[PDB]
């Protein structure tokens, strides 16, 4: 199936999910000369104070952290956004080296890391009715900048040695995600698509510019994951991120003044 290799990586994603060639792919390279503010955005609001997280888990691809949607304990709205968006999971993109790793650039640069916590519109009811929507999802988008260690990540950190391999989880309760956002919630939005197949394009994008820290040592422990479940070959979970897309015929904005 797909993956992020030289045969089933994002190159080849386009065989089986033609969408991977569409109008409204992600990520994008955020030109930050010419997105342009948009003064009818709202105000931004992040309401995860009652947040329920319950588990951790490595799917092959990534890791989640999935938090209980059954209720509006953990909601996005404002912004670009037309009602509420519930927080279902979040999970990191990562490359080999600090240098890349990143799926949205900014000014053509790439971050060691890139944070994707994942929300859906609760007009649809269901997560799985929502993906099928171009207002389905809303995914805020957080870079993470190598320097000093970030006491909000550590928790995840010192759990990943549970689920080394696909298909591996462990109970994961009591986690703020609160702690993994950066205090300006300036950002840039368009509309765009999952950046991992089925590539659906129902994604409102939100991408922060305030960057959040993580040490050398903590990236370095999302690289001891591995792709493969156990008793299978080994395949370490490195550059696990699609390289930027066209923007075709998008708009990048931006929720702040030049
Ligand atoms: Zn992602």
């Amino acid at each position: 199936h797909w993956g992020y290799g030289k045969h089933n990586g994002p190159e080849h994603w386009h065989k089986d999910f033609p969408i991977a060639k569409g109008e409204r792919q992600s990520p994008v390279d955020i030109d930050t000369h010419t997105a342009k503010y948009d003064p009818s955005l709202k105000p931004l609001s992040v309401s995860y104070d009652q947040a329920t997280s319950l588990r951790i888990l490595n799917n092959g691809h990534t890791f989640n952290v999935e938090f209980d949607d059954s209720q509006d304990k953990a909601v996005l709205k404002g912004g670009p956004l037309d009602g509420t968006y519930r927080l279902i999971q979040f999970h990191f993109h990562w490359g080999s080296h600090d240098g890349q790793g990143s799926e949205h650039t900014v000014d053509k640069k790439k971050y060691a890391a890139e944070l994707h916590l994942v929300h859906w519109n609760t007009k649809y009811g269901d997560f799985g009715k929502a993906v099928q929507q171009p207002d389905g999802l809303a995914v805020l988008g957080i870079f993470l900048k190598v320097g000093s260690a970030n006491p909000g990540l550590q928790k995840v950190v010192d759990v990943l040695d549970s689920i080394k391999t696909k298909g591996k989880s462990a109970d994961f309760t009591n986690f703020d995600p609160r702690g993994l956002l950066p205090f300006s919630l300036d950002y840039w939005t368009y509309p765009g698509s999952l950046t991992t197949p089925p590539l659906l394009e129902c994604v409102t994008w939100i991408v922060l510019k305030e960057p959040i820290s993580v040490s050398s040592e903590q990236v370095s422990k999302f690289r001891k994951l591995n792709f493969n479940g156990e008793g299978e070959p080994e395949e370490p979970m490195v550059d696990n991120w699609r390289p930027t897309q066209p923007l075709k015929n998008r708009q990048i904005k931006a929720s702040f003044k030049h």
